[PDB]
């Protein structure tokens, strides 16, 4: 019955604390404040199932972690906007870790929390170190260096991009793939 579905992976990976587990809240339940859940969504005339994994909880836990790649589809791999360092380790840590178990899968480059853009406190707080905001050049440089099917920004405490953060990754995980 669910047999005749089209069944696919998608898996969120991103340093702690950086709007993971809110994004998949307000795609799964439409309100801001995980689970493996599965979505069904008809797409091109076809029912299709996407199952969500949250590797949130799972950040420092190396050996635990690894066990959520397998079969996956698409990436989205996350970073928060009140974070630079969240950006930093996207090449140094969250690229390898997924070119090494999921690869040939498709990664699409998330900036979350990007309400924190025009907040004061966030602002000043980051203005300390010298830092500031993450801005949207800096995201999606990012996203041509990790050569990623796509660079999307998103707030989970607005909705903004939500909804196309996921539809471009159901597209993703729908796609072709030859090869691993
Ligand atoms: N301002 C703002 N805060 C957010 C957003 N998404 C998550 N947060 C907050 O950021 C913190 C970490 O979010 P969470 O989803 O638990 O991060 P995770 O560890 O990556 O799953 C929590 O306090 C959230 O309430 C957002 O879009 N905007």
């Amino acid at each position: 019955y669910f047999q005749s579905m089209i069944r696919k992976k998608l898996v969120v990976v991103g340093d702690g604390a950086c709007g993971k587990t809110c994004l998949l809240i307000v795609f799964s339940k439409d309100e801001f404040p995980f689970e493996n859940y599965v979505a069904d969504i008809e797409v091109d005339g076809k029912q299709v199932e996407l199952a969500l994994w949250d590797t949130a909880g799972q950040e420092d836990y190396d050996r635990l972690r690894p066990l959520s790649y397998p079969d996956t589809d698409v990436i989205l791999m996350c970073f928060s906007v009140d974070s630079p360092d969240s950006l930093e380790n996207i090449p140094e840590k969250w690229v390898p870790e997924v070119k090494h178990f999921c690869p040939n899968v498709p990664i699409i480059l998330v900036a979350n929390k990007k309400d924190l853009r025009s907040d004061e406190h966030v602002r000043t707080e980051l203005a300390r170190m010298k830092q500031e905001p993450v801005r949207t050049d800096d995201g999606r440089a990012m996203a041509v260096r990790i050569q990623a099917y796509d660079y999307l920004e998103c707030s989970a405490k607005t909705k903004e991009g939500v909804r196309e953060v996921f539809e471009t990754a159901t597209r993703a995980a729908l796609q072709k793939r030859y090869g691993s």
